[PDB]
């Protein structure tokens, strides 16, 4: 199996994209750390992964306590003696306050900007020395299709994720000599709790209509890209901006009227 | 496994990237047609794929006989009743005549332009209806990193492969409703006959100095991307321009100077 | 007068963008050759330009007679002793035969591909040695927003214009040392004969709904960019892909729905 | 009649370099230019010089370290002149001692730089927009850097933050197009100003120059000329552009300096 003997860390992995990513890595033989705030929920995912024949473990991560970005990484390295894979999946925004430039909350914009960007910067920074020691690694950053598709709202989300794509590419260039790769996966609309709970039915219905492949995404879709980038199957690939959004915003905005679902 | 029950076609697949891609697909259970100009050589590859537990077959294709792009597709569709996957791998240039704008041959430029672009247009056009009939398909076009990195020579190669990238995305948009996906894989310097026999040691040594991940690629690196795009593992991904070039041209041209290999 | 003493050639310049580009360059003191197929119409424009206080001349050009791309450049250099500016404005498609991949006419796809691409390659190739001689020049290629926005019809147009974008950037890299710059201007919907007579009222109204700046473009909008790139105001600018389409396809395809006109 | 007769512009950090050159170009075309600057003494010298060149400029206090001045400087201009038409956001920088790669760079300073640079667009754009809406439109021109689209091996906070400004530019562009407010980014390469000359070594600057195809160091006027285009109605149908002014730096293959010394 592809990741036999490798150690991976996935943040925010007790549900949705994070959990699917952890499951996919564990199926291919990685020892997967669920870096998550809830040990009780993590233990359920772990038992489920073990049932499928894989090994996963828990390490505490809370985005509200930024120190845990580094401590999570150091705990894993101490316990396993190596770190091979890091998947940075934490991210979000405040739909109540993250609007357009003028209507959005100024302070919250900069809170969101730092919160998302640091969720890549801090753990990547801590993990790199351990990855260097074992002769390489892969860092996979979950961005969003909004990072390359300017919008009319959620400006802090869009800009901060675009910043993550940039940071991905700079990290990739800076540690290529150490065989450390860095790539970004940009999901579109995926049928997780986050989208279903924060975006109204009419928003998601409108959005779906502009998705050429004509369905809502699954967490597995994202996980499968994460697996590609995590493994040596993408060993010659670094700095990629990888779109997993059913072709959303690929072409003309006339698409939905001329190709109606 | 991931491609059990599927029928694939790979053009120019008796060696190098084409062969490796055919091998990777067959290993995952696809029935792979080697669309190639030499039946004798195809029979060798077929015998080896069979040794490995896979099934491959031969269909006649020569880029010099443009009719064969369509006939090979019709032959496969008739023989197997379906086509699921098309990998368009044929491509190239004339190093004697394809130079910069002014020094390169005018007529050859346009010959190359049509030669490369039709190698995607013609077989994709014939394949589509067969793909529609089985509820979808995947078309993977082998471009080159040169398609997004302007150069000081091989202008026809660069321009024609850029055209392919555009063609890839238009096809992707146009057949997404039929669950037909189209993605491009752009190799950098790969250790095949084409690069090793047409480019000098000194050119390839220079090129390698600017490759962040600091090695020549393998046909397997490309085949691994083809596999991703050919399978349902990339079912929500279409219109991608996928760079497999070791990070070549990702960032500053000062790179080799400050990070000397 | 920014262009005093300079010699410019604008193809297909008896109406629309070509004309407006010729007029703008002439107003800034350039001697402007109308490379056109109708001498009679060209003489009307020259007259109008003369009344405005500028100088323009005629040189025969017809895209159906490809030798004229070269002959018209040599005539101009012979008559004036120099060439400074080249605006490649010719281009188009056949709306009856240029559809999607499968419904479009195969042979006409490759005719349009050559026709459009050669409308840049041939005259630029001819002009470069003359620009070299006077210590530099500017080549401005008229592309289209369609070159960076995949569509569901006019596939030959989209791909061929994308090819021109790549050709532009390769030329730019290749002749920078000679101070010969090359940039591309990409118009959106412009109120000229070509759009009004070839596209339906329904199509053009739909398109306009997706233009954030909420008006149809004018030939003058494109001429103004052409002037920028033609002069030393852009002396440190080469290889640009310059969008003049009122924001069309800048951002989310939900735009029209939430921000309707 | 001058192009910007009766318009009011604001240029931040405009007592020298790019900012001064931009102010000068706008004033030369008839705009009333406010120098939003930290030193009234120096601003008065620039004002006197602009006056001699035949233009009109004024002072308004702005210091990046006093973030409330982003807003008060805007309000002051609107109160004094009853309108705002043009905003040029030119303040930006980094700390070369602390802004290194991911691992060697200072964590806290990375996020300080990120907020400093991004807020230098966010805050004053947000304050100016309502005034621009009131006069029927406006143009916001953000001074980025070529580094925003060219990943590097140092100055990661500078690269990432400026990339974020590009994204912010495009979201602003989309969001206020319906108010005829345009937003575009100009990306300077190596310009002969105090900041590049004092903070970068001769060795770095010389190496950089070897990779500039147009083969000279840029001038402040080159940036100013682009600013003038975007600020004026000559670009009235242009919004969301990322405009490169770097003599072709990083346009193409990193082998360029080798083969085109
Ligand atoms: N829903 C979508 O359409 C979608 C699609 C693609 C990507 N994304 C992005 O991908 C990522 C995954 O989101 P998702 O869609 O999969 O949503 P999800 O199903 O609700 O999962 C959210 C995960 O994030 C964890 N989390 C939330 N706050 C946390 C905090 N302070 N500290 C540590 N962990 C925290 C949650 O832990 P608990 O289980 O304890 O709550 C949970 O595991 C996000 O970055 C998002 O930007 C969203
Ligand atoms: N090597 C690289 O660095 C690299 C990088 C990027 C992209 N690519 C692209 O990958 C593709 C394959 O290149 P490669 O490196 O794998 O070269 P390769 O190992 O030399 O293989 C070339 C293949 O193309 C076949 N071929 C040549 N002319 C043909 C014709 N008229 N009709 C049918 N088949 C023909 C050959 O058939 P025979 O066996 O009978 O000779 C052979 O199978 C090309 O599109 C190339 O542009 C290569
Ligand atoms: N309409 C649009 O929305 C639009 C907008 C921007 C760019 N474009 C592109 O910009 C360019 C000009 O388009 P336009 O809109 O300005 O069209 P236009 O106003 O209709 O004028 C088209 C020009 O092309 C000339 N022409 C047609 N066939 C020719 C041939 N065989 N040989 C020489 N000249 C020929 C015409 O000459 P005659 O006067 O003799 O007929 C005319 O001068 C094209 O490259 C087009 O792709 C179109
Ligand atoms: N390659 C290059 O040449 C280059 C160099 C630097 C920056 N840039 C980029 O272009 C822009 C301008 O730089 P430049 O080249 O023109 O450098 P410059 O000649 O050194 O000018 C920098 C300007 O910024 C002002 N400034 C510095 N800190 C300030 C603060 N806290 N508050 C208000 N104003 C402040 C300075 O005011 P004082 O006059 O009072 O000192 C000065 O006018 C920046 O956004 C940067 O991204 C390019
Ligand atoms: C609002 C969601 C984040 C939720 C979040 O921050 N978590 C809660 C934590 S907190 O209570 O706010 O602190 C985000 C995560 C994924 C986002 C979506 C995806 O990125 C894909 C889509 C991208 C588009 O640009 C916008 C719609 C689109 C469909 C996004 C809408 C908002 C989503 C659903
Ligand atoms: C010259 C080669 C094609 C050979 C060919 O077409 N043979 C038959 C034509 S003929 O017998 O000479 O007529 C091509 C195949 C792949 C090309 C390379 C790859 O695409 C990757 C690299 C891309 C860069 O832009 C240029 C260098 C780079 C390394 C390319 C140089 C030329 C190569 C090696
Ligand atoms: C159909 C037009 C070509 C006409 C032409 O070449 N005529 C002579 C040839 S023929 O007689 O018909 O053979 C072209 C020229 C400019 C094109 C438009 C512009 O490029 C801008 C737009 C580009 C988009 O991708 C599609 C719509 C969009 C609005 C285009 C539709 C078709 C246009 C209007
Ligand atoms: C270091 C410079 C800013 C200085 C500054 O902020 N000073 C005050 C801060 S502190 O006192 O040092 O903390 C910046 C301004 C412009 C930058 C340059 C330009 O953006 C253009 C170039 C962009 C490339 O990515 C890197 C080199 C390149 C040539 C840059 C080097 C660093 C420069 C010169």
């Amino acid at each position: 199996k592809r990741l036999e003997g490798k150690v991976a860390i996935v943040t925010s992995s007790t549900r949705g994209i994070g959990r699917a990513s952890a499951e996919a890595l564990a199926k291919e033989g990685a020892l997967v750390y669920l870096a998550a705030r809830s040990e009780e929920l993590a233990n359920e995912v772990i038992a489920d992964i073990k049932k499928q024949g894989g090994v996963a473990k828990f390490v505490y991560f809370n985005a509200r306590e930024e120190e845990t970005y580094t401590s999570m990484v150091e705990k894993v390295a101490e316990a396993e003696g190596r770190i091979d894979i890091l998947v940075n999946n934490y991210g979000g925004t405040n739909v109540n306050l993250d609007k357009n430039l003028t209507a959005g909350d100024t302070d919250e914009f900069f809170r969101i900007l730092k919160d998302n960007v640091q969720s890549v910067y801090l753990p990547a920074k801590a993990a790199i020395p351990h990855m260097e020691k074992v002769g390489g690694g892969s860092i996979v950053n979950i961005s969003t299709i909004g990072s390359v598709v300017p919008d009319i709202s959620r400006i802090a989300y869009c800009v901060s994720k675009s910043a993550i794509n940039s940071l991905t590419q700079n990290i990739a260039l800076q540690y290529a000599r150490k065989n450390i790769r860095c790539n970004a996966v940009l999901p579109g609309l995926i049928g997780t709790r986050a989208a279903l709970e924060n975006m109204t039915d009419e928003f998601r219905d409108s959005f779906l209509g502009h998705v050429p492949l004509n369905r809502v995404g699954r967490p597995e879709d994202i996980a499968n890209a994460v697996l590609y980038y995590a493994s040596d199957d993408s060993g010659y690939v670094t700095g990629m901006i990888h779109e997993v959004a059913g072709g959303f915003a690929l072409g003309t905005p006339q698409y939905s009227e001329y190709c109606p679902r």
